[PDB]
């Protein structure tokens, strides 16, 4: 990832784009019964808090390209991954626009709530202007593609959320990068039926947990892993892909039935970007707001974990190659040990950045006490063991309850977090439950006992 040219907004023809300047997140009726030490990220230049210039630190984050052509591992990985892929019998065909506004088997409808994006977003016109559940009207949408043509820039928003205090001094803010409401249909179109695909098999064979349920996949990891388990993560994933990674993809894409519409990879990769009032262009990258920027980002890792161990590892065995991503997370496996520190270093001559799982200071054996996915450890339930408790720390909870966007959605945030939380056994969930209830918020609010939530569990396998 790395910008090669940006400027005001105004000498090429674009408005300049607002973007509220104050965080809508405050201290909740439960920030002072809790322990918490993050707040809102910074949203403009001047807050404060800042020890560093926004902007610089804001665009860091596209390290630069690293590697120019797609070598002889990275196509060996490409030809192994498509062979995996192929046994799901794809549909490869296009996705009527209906559907892929609306939804359908495996694809959800349309997000609401997000940027419409450019142009819309500067002329007014929201999302409900054009959709409408109701009828599945392909119309006014059907209209509006002809008009103003896919392949439209990226519209980029500070994001609005909690980050450490560290993250906070030095701008290390994060940036939402929006696509149209045309592109995005466009590619759900294109796309489509791959999405599907991927969100009806999490697994080992889409090597994807894109569309997955952690309280009943949980139980489902464990037996599709090899013997010896193996992490990482990375430090600014998506914007270190370089422009090769997208073409491996593409050639993934190839391979499966989809070369006819390759050519939306490359608006990902190369890429116009709408700041505020400046404009950019970004060669490489995953831009974080497209439709299927989780799963492409998931393809592409299995394609670099692929890649590192053909080049560290001659010989290795892909086939036993057992591992799941989320975009950038990921969790793998191999019948025989592997040393992530050396993968590690292949990792920077690809231009990404890993380092040992869970920011620990080093690399040390992964184990099923101390393997994390999606910030989630795999605890065995006391009673059944076969049933596995995907447990999500009460740090991160206690965190998020601290704050809040809207009082009237207090109700399902805590709820959302209470399913997470009783996988931290009866005991932790019920102190939860008890300083939840000592303030007036919380004891109004309609809460999921441990045991009701314990025996859905059991229950929904
Ligand atoms: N709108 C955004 C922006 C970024 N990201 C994700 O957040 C990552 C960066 O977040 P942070 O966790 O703040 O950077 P890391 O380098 O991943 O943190 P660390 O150095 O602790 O590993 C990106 O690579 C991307 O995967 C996201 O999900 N949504
Ligand atoms: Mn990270
Ligand atoms: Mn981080
Ligand atoms: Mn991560
Ligand atoms: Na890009």
């Amino acid at each position: 990832g790395e910008i090669q040219w940006m400027r005001p907004s105004k000498e090429v023809g674009y408005p300049i784009i607002n973007a509220p300047s104050k965080t809508k997140l405050e201290p909740s009726a439960f920030h002072y019964v809790f322990e918490g030490v993050k707040e809102p990220a910074v949203l403009t230049k001047n807050d404060p808090r800042l020890k560093t210039d926004f902007e610089e630190a804001i665009f860091s984050k596209y390290v630069g390209n690293k590697i120019t052509e797609v070598d002889e591992y990275m196509k060996e990985a490409v030809d192994h991954y498509a062979g995996q892929l192929m046994s799901l019998d794809i549909n490869t065909e296009q996705m009527c626009l209906e559907d892929a506004m609306y939804g359908t088997d495996g694809l959800e409808a349309l997000d609401l709530s997000t940027s419409a994006g450019y142009p819309y977003v500067a002329m007014g016109k929201k999302k409900r202007d054009i959709l409408n559940k109701q009828t599945r009207d392909t119309k006014e949408m059907q209209k509006l593609l002809d008009t103003y043509g896919i392949n439209l820039p990226l519209v980029t928003y500070v994001k609005d959320e909690l980050r450490s205090k560290t993250k906070v001094e030095q701008g290390k803010s994060r940036l939402i990068e929006a696509s149209s409401l045309n592109d995005s249909v466009a590619m759900r179109m294109a796309f489509g039926n791959l999405y599907a695909a991927f969100h009806k098999n999490p697994g080992v064979i889409t090597g994807s947990a894109v569309g997955c349920d952690p309280d009943l996949f949980w139980s489902k990891i464990p037996v599709l892993m090899e013997e010896k388990l193996f992490a990482f993560d990375y430090t600014g994933y998506d914007a270190s892909l370089s422009p090769a990674w997208f073409e491996a993809l593409k050639m993934v894409l190839e391979k499966i039935g989809f070369g006819d519409r390759v050519d939306y990879i490359d608006y990902l990769n190369h890429s116009h970007h709408l700041y505020k009032n400046k404009t950019y262009c970004v060669k490489g990258g995953m831009p974080s707001g497209c439709s299927g920027t989780s799963i492409f980002n998931s393809m592409i890792n299995n394609l670099i974990i692929r890649t590192l161990l053909l080049k560290t590892y001659k010989g290795i065995d892909l086939d036993h190659l057992k591992m799941i991503a989320y975009g950038d997370d990921v969790i793998a496996s191999y019948p025989h040990e592997v040393d992530a520190s050396l993968l590690a270093q292949s990792g920077k001559d690809y231009g990404l950045t890993m380092t040992p799982a869970d920011k620990s200071a080093t690399f040390e054996t992964v184990t099923w006490e101390n393997v994390t996915f999606l910030k989630r450890f795999f605890r065995a339930d006391e009673k059944y063991p076969f049933l596995i408790h995907p447990v999500m720390p009460m740090k991160e909870i206690h965190e998020s309850i601290r704050w809040t966007k809207d009082p009237r959605n207090t109700q399902d945030h805590v709820r959302s977090l209470c399913l997470l939380a009783w996988h931290n056994g009866e005991e932790e969930y019920n102190k939860f439950l008890a300083k939840i209830r000592s303030v007036p918020i919380g004891r109004a609010l309609d809460l999921p006992e441990y045991s009701t939530l314990y025996d859905r569990w059991l229950d929904s396998f």
